[PDB]
């Protein structure tokens, strides 16, 4: 049911960027194809997304601390859910780091988030519901 060159799980289809743009350019991108940056609700979505990621790039996801309070929230402004979030350790670790990645470190070898600068162009994962 999904469209071409977009991954299917559950009943949304996600897109896995190639190209690169700002975190408001992303979000801009995936509303224009109908759709929002990811939003991660339960751990199946995460763990199926990590599968479909290059280990060796960085995701742009739709959570966002706008005036570096660190009062995280999802684009569909569903509630934040602290104790169920995948930081890896440190992080959030700067005020000036504002948007959200999905990263692979290598130390020991996890998937994780990662806080990063917004305007730094990164790659980023689109949801679509169907
Ligand atoms: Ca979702
Ligand atoms: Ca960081």
């Amino acid at each position: 049911s999904c469209p071409k060159n977009w991954k299917s799980f559950s009943s949304n289809c996600y897109f896995i960027s190639t190209e690169s743009a700002s975190w408001q350019d992303s979000e801009k991108d995936c509303a224009r194809m109908e759709a929002h940056l990811l939003v991660i609700n339960t751990q199946e979505e995460q763990d199926f997304i990590f599968q479909n990621l290059q280990e060796e790039s960085a995701y742009f996801v739709g959570l966002s601390d706008p005036e570096g309070q660190r009062h995280w929230q999802w684009v569909d402004q569903t509630p934040y859910n602290e104790s169920s979030t995948f930081w890896h350790p440190r992080e959030p670790s700067d005020p000036n780091e504002r948007c959200v990645v999905l990263n692979f470190r290598k130390s020991p070898k996890r998937w994780g988030w990662n806080d990063v600068n917004c305007l730094g162009p990164q790659r980023s994962v689109c949801e679509m519901m169907k």
